[PDB]
């Protein structure tokens, strides 16, 4: 299996080589519109823009951007909406995204202060009597639920459309325990966090696009699409041992830039891969 490979370049200690060749032959796609200067304090990172082709539009007559890539996985028959964390500026933007796509959940793999700085804007209520408005893009969220967990919270939120007063439920996964430096020491957690999402439906096909973000959306978000996208190939074809992680990532990248951020991180998910094809199998 995949193991072997995986034994093997630990042996030699080759992975930020192997992560390097996977850099190289990733797509290169144009950003025009994330680029544009209207759009200066729309971007969280200089490096970070959605390609144009993939890129998510806000049904805004006016300004229709947002940093957010649309990431299809034909064969896998999954999507996933990857975007930037949100800024104190775009977070009626960010909700009006998760509304005009129809999404159910919202995956945050980040805490919002890291390494004593602030890596998003706090975009969702913390006490259910104190519910936000976000007047731009005329939307009204409020906290119905928080489950703390050791490891990741639930939070059960209700959007609102103001507008026409009609109303969703989106589920908040936040995996509130990856480290500040590196990866996790063991994919046992994630992997669980990543079973709660798919459990809640989020994932599943009756609803738009699961939101996921990280700060740039690329480093823990790819981890995460990369794992469940690998564990469903290996849940419905013939062979599981046919699932290459590495043409799988190449896949990812032609719909959002630099996902993945570390030759650290790589080896993380061939490691949750593994260890979840063992809980699956």
């Amino acid at each position: 299996e995949m193991e072997k490979e995986f034994e093997q370049i630990d042996k030699s200690g080759s992975w930020a080589a192997i992560y390097q060749d996977i850099r190289h032959e990733a797509s290169d796609f144009p950003c025009r519109v994330a680029k544009l200067p209207k759009n200066k304090n729309r971007n969280r990172y200089r490096d970070v823009s959605p390609f144009d082709h993939s890129r998510i539009k806000l049904h805004q007559e006016d300004n229709d951007y947002i940093n957010a890539s649309l990431i299809k996985m034909e064969e896998a028959q999954r999507s996933y909406i990857l975007t930037q964390g949100p800024l104190p500026n775009t977070c009626g933007h960010f909700w009006e995204m998760v509304w005009e796509q129809k999404s159910r959940g919202v995956v945050m793999l980040n805490r919002v202060m890291e390494k004593g700085s602030l890596k998003c804007a706090q975009y969702w209520p913390q006490k259910e009597e104190k519910e936000m408005i976000f007047e731009d893009t005329n939307l009204k969220l409020t906290l119905i639920s928080e489950d703390i967990k050791s490891y990741y919270t639930v939070r059960q939120l209700e959007l609102e459309n103001l507008t026409t007063q009609e109303t969703r439920e989106i589920l908040h996964f936040h995996y509130t325990t990856w480290p500040d430096f590196g990866v996790p020491e063991s994919p046992a957690s994630f992997l669980n966090f990543l079973f709660k999402v798919r459990e809640s439906g989020s994932l599943s096909p009756e609803h738009g696009p699961v939101v996921v973000h990280c700060s740039a959306g690329i480093g823990r978000s790819g981890t995460f699409c990369l794992a469940d996208t690998c564990l469903l190939l290996m849940d419905k074809r013939k062979d599981p041992s046919s699932v290459d992680i590495k043409k799988v990532l190449l896949e990812m990248r032609k719909f959002r830039m630099g996902l993945i951020q570390t030759a650290d991180q790589l080896r993380f998910s061939y490691l949750a891969v593994i260890e979840g094809a063992k809980f699956i199998m």
